[PDB]
RNA sequence: UUGGAACGAUACAGAGAAGAUUAGCAUGGCCCCUGCGCAAGGAUGACA
């Protein structure tokens, strides 16, 4: 994840791996770069793209 | 070609959660009830 953690609080710690399992963060930038490319796939001859 | 480092580096993976989970029937315990067997035992009905 991109969390950075203050300090050692172990029971945090856990709950955001927990939160954050199965690469949720990659998946997270991936489903949004993907809506940006749909977004900007329909409109690319009105944009000039 | 030949050496550092090897409690390191990188690669993979990363839920670092929490657990002997859970549905059915039968057995077993108890109290009846019903049927049959076994061993005995009660009370009672019946003329020429």
């Amino acid at each position: 994840t991109g969390i950075f953690m203050h300090g050692k609080i172990p029971t945090l710690k856990i709950s955001l791996i927990q939160i954050f399992r199965a690469h949720l963060w990659q998946k997270i930038h991936e489903s949004i770069v993907m809506d940006l490319c749909q977004v900007f796939d329909q409109e690319l001859d009105a944009l000039e793209i």
